[PDB]
């Protein structure tokens, strides 16, 4: 019983805290011990949620916040419909806007450190990357950001407002020195 595992639970809707337990135990992981990792992983499911939710209705297909097999089974209905090359590793989102897969991705250190990580991992020049940092940064490919200025701006606020809930309960120190 840690504080933060109450201040996630109350901070974060019950669908995406249903959600980040699940997506944690198939992967052999406990909300209650890695309690940072279960507040940092319901972050990034609302992220991406708003992210989808901004911009048209049928603009985005969802991957993320489901289970391995079906996420990856929608992988490929979109690739060998779209053409688009099969991503190695899981996206979060589809643009059918652009015609591309998104990477959201929500940081404690600099956009700039985050970013050379994942697009070193993926090193396709395909998938999109975008993040998100807590301190109101962000960073997406070829300066590229998708959204709307305003649906990226709602998506900051939501973030830095984790923060201070996270700072005035003194977890934001073990939070940042935990990525
Ligand atoms: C499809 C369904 C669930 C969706 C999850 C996602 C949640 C979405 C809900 C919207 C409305 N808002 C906004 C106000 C509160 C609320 O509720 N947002 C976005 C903001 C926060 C939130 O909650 N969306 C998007 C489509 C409708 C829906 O509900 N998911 C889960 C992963 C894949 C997916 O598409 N599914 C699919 C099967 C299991 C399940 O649950
Ligand atoms: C890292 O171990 C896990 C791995 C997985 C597989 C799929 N992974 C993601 O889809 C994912 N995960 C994170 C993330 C994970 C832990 C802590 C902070 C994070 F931001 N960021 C992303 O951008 C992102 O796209 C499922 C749960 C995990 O616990
Ligand atoms: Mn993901
Ligand atoms: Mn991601």
């Amino acid at each position: 019983g840690s504080h933060m595992e109450d201040f996630v639970r109350q901070c974060f809707n019950p669908m995406i805290v249903e959600l980040a337990e699940k997506a944690m135990k198939e992967y052999g992981e406990d909300p209650k011990i890695e309690t940072n990792k279960f507040a940092a992983t319901c972050t990034h499911l609302e992220v991406c949620f708003m992210y989808s939710d901004g911009g048209s209705k049928h603009r985005f297909e969802i991957i993320e916040g489901r289970d391995r097999i079906m996420a990856w089974t929608v992988v490929n209905s979109i690739c060998n419909t779209t053409g688009v090359e099969k991503p190695k590793f899981l996206p979060d989102l589809y643009d059918y806007k652009e015609n591309r897969f998104i990477e959201i991705g929500v940081t404690r250190r600099e956009v700039h450190i985050y970013y050379l990580e994942k697009a070193n991992k993926i090193k396709s020049e395909k998938t999109h990357i975008h993040i998100f940092s807590f301190t109101g940064e962000e960073m997406a490919t070829k300066a590229d950001y998708t959204l709307d200025e305003e649906s990226r701006a709602r998506i900051k606020t939501r973030l830095f407002t984790i923060r201070q809930e996270m700072a005035s309960r003194s977890l934001w120190d073990s939070f940042r020195q935990s990525e």
